[PDB]
């Protein structure tokens, strides 16, 4: 029942962290970037607007992108804790975070930052693929599929989602490190910043946030 932020570059590992910490601790899951595609997927107006952005590799708009995450972290699971990945994203996004969550009386327990360097996360993020039936990722080099191009579960075609190619991921890249800096010293300066070595196996890098969600445990 924490209120954590997960904070990385894109392709660090926050969703696959995300799961890990879901799984053991029950806190939901908040990621702006599911909200996004889930909208895309009903094609309301606003995931239809949003598909610009993700395909282009740039930010929706601070303004649209806040009244979304008010609205969820509104809802009566995130008064017991919250998992965020992949808000906030620029610094008028993380000033609002604190408005809505000091109206919560739900401050922030940590900020969890998770560090890859950019050319690992080019590989991490241009070898991903995704089933077209399930939605499952694989990636061809951590994590592959039995067979080339198909899903291990239902025989899908796999497809390399559209931010995902090299260009767009450049674009990402370029985006997200433009705000790293200012975002990290905004919570370093808070006293609620842990940085966690990325490079590392899942397993490994998983312990290592757990080991501090332990100590609250006990
Ligand atoms: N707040 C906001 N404001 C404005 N716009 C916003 C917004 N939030 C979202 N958006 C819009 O939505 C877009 C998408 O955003 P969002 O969905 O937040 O995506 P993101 O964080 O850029 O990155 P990923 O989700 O691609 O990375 P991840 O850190 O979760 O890595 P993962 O575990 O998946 O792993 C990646 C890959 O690496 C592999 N992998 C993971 N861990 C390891 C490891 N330890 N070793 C080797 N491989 C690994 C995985 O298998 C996988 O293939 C944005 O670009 C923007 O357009
Ligand atoms: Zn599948």
């Amino acid at each position: 029942g924490m209120n954590i932020v997960l904070m990385g570059l894109p392709g660090a590992g926050k969703g696959t962290l995300a799961e890990k910490i879901v799984e053991k601790y029950g806190i939901p899951h908040i990621s702006t970037g599911d909200m996004f595609r889930a909208a895309m997927k009903e094609e309301t107006p606003l995931g239809l607007e949003a598909k610009s952005y993700i395909d282009k590799g740039e930010l929706v708009p601070d303004e649209v992108t806040i009244g979304i995450v008010r609205e969820r972290l509104s809802k009566s699971d995130c008064e017991r804790g919250f998992l965020l990945d992949g808000f906030p994203r620029t610094v008028a996004q993380a000033e609002a975070l604190e408005e809505i969550l000091e109206e919560m009386g739900r401050p922030i327990d940590y900020v969890i930052n998770i560090q890859v360097r950019k050319e690992e996360l080019m590989e991490r993020l241009t070898g991903r693929r995704i089933c077209s039936v399930c939605g499952t990722t694989y990636h061809l080099v951590f994590n592959p599929p039995k067979t080339p191009g198909i899903c291990d579960k239902d025989g899908g075609e796999l497809y390399q989602r559209a931010d995902d190619n090299e260009e767009t991921v450049t674009k990402r890249l370029e985006v997200n490190m433009k705000q790293m800096a200012p975002l990290l010293a905004f919570y370093d300066s808070k006293e609620v910043l842990v940085n966690v070595n990325g490079e590392r196996d899942i397993e490994d890098v998983f312990a290592d946030v757990d080991v501090i969600l332990l100590e609250h445990h006990h």
